[PDB]
């Protein structure tokens, strides 16, 4: 009777939460909660390391990348990245594919010279721009993309070959929804709360030799080098959030890893997109078909009265989270890894019944 | 199986009722059929928890209505830089009172951003005491005066606070916030990582006078402006929802036991058990702190030599004591006795200390 389509924080795998509940008072035979452990304890250090190792195995992260667990959300990364890499005489180059891309660019502008490599803003971010359109500069500090544009419902189907400067990706809303060639990136970051666990930890996967050096004048907490050198234990980490991340990663592994999860995600997205496409225009997706997200499906009915009726009916029927962001309007169905296919089927059935009764 | 005596210095022991409450409803919070961890931060169910945590803090510490309460990420360590970024301006001075390692860390971050000054320091005395307030060297263009209420590593604590009216008084209260009543109106801003006395790690509480920290900050990154978080009620970006939920649960527990005065009475009793054991030990245990600056939250002490220190800590670990190893700067032992550390663990520590001395 409850279908959780929340856009972040979001649904977690039942086994990960059940495991957490079962041992909440007695973690790993210590007779205390994981939340009561010192981050300097062997018990916690084992979890911290396992979470890293699971990420490394599941995404096939090369040995010369470091995995960091940071606080502050993806939003703090919007500023921390340019603080570390946008040096005088270089350019923070951005590909704009939605609202989250804009937020990232805005923070770089406060700190240095920026540039727009490509943008689909003028077309309401309905698509990912062709890579052949990208305007690249010899003095780029990096090229920043947003892999999944959570608000607009578009997603990179693949990633550009970028080697004049590091490619940086905000993968908050699609990290570990599919396999990745990590070597294509200088850095990947993601708040955990969309696809990896609860909120309060941000995963940063970074090429060590890019960022393992002290940057002059940058506050200690805001240097990647601080966290690299200290293995994300410079100050007190968000221990429960990291524990929950570990639990989620174990679930992904148990189901067969990134390939298996990608297959599930493709199947459940098809359920919703086919419903849109067969609706004779009653439901219209915001994204161009070739840029459709497998993680956030955005669509509208023919006018706002119909949008309101639909969302009111959905709320009455137990659906949570379906209201679209204002820039897109309509409905957003967030279908991250842990959202079950039966919830997607229920959404289809709701959509079909609503059209029939309109 | 070993008994548990949790003297961890941060993260730390939690109240059992708060954990039990969390466990019971972990899969279905407030009849939503979702964990609190699975809710939108813009849902009514989560907003109620967020607001309740603020209201409990406000009631328990008697925070005046013209103060705002923020829930931020990054730890107290991020506050070390965020504070001077927002208040340390050209032509002003970040003035610090140094009473331990945490004071030094705060000063260090301000130095990167502007002019700083040391109002007073007990560094030369190995941080064994809180300086006399008469020693404070103050400047007309201080942007603020910063203190560390409880010096977690050294085991000293402000017994009362200075009357400062020339500039804002700012305090890192990470390791003693809500261990006792507090006159909040004496401060412009108070911050604390939650993980010593308020909850689990992952959230930092900032109590700030509304009129104070959100001006002349155009050059400061969005996330690092207090103004951003003030305006959005700590929902600008996604908050650490489960940490704030757990904080709410801990605060309810404090309220249920009688509030700040009741917890201060418990804490004074706990500390007395340990300090009396040290003082009665004919030098077998020696406290780091001068008696008049002793912390009620972190009790620091050494045995006569490193071999005995090691043997004592090994015996402690065998008997189920967790977290007693001192920080390297004092060596020895540190018994952290935050709000939720039970008096019976202090009883157990005393018994261990008496037995170890008698068997040495
Ligand atoms: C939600 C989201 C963010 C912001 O994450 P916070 O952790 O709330 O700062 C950034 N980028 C994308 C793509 C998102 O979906
Ligand atoms: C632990 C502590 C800190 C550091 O807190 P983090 O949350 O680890 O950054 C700062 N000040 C005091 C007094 C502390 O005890
Ligand atoms: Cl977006
Ligand atoms: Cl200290």
């Amino acid at each position: 009777q409850v279908f959780n389509f929340n856009a972040g924080p979001s649904a977690l795998p039942k086994p990960a939460l059940e495991r957490a509940q079962k041992e909440l008072l007695n973690f790993n035979d210590t007779q205390m909660s994981v939340m009561e452990l010192s981050h300097r304890s062997q018990s916690y250090e084992e979890v911290h390391e396992q979470a890293q190792n699971l990420l490394r195995e599941l995404l096939q992260i090369p040995n010369d990348y470091q995995i960091l667990f940071l606080q502050g959300g993806a939003s703090l990364q919007f500023t921390m990245l340019p603080m570390n890499l946008l040096t005088k005489g270089t350019i923070g180059n951005y590909v704009l594919t939605g609202s989250w891309s804009e937020k990232a660019l805005k923070e770089a502008k406060l700190l240095g010279e920026t540039h727009i490599a490509a943008s689909t803003k003028a077309n309401s971010y309905q698509s990912i721009p062709d890579f052949s359109e990208f305007q690249l500069n010899e003095n780029d500090a990096y090229l920043h993309i947003t892999s999944n544009n959570t608000i607009y419902g578009t997603q990179y189907q693949n990633f550009p070959e970028i080697n004049h400067a590091p490619l940086i990706a905000d993968m908050s809303s699609d990290i570990l929804s599919r396999p990745l060639k990590v070597n294509q990136f200088g850095m990947i970051y993601a708040g955990a709360q969309k696809n990896l666990g609860p909120s309060g930890v941000t995963v940063v996967i970074v090429k060590k030799d890019l960022l393992n050096t002290k940057v002059e004048q940058v506050p200690t907490m805001l240097q990647y080098a601080t966290h690299i050198k200290s293995d994300s234990l410079y100050n007190t980490p968000p221990t429960f959030s990291i524990y929950m991340l570990r639990n989620v990663l174990d679930w992904i592994k148990d189901l067969g890893g990134a390939e298996a999860i990608a297959k599930q995600n493709e199947e459940k997205a098809k359920i919703i997109y086919d419903t849109i496409d067969e609706s004779n225009g009653f439901y219209v997706g915001h994204a161009e078909k070739g840029s459709r997200s497998l993680m956030n499906v955005t669509f509208n009915l023919r006018n706002e009265e119909l949008n309101q009726q639909f969302l009111a009916k959905a709320k009455e029927q137990g659906f949570v989270g379906l209201n679209g962001h204002r820039s897109v309007g309509g409905c957003r169905a967030s279908i991250y890894n842990a959202v079950p296919i039966d919830a997607c089927i229920a959404l289809r059935e709701l959509m079909i019944q609503f059209k029939e009764n309109a």
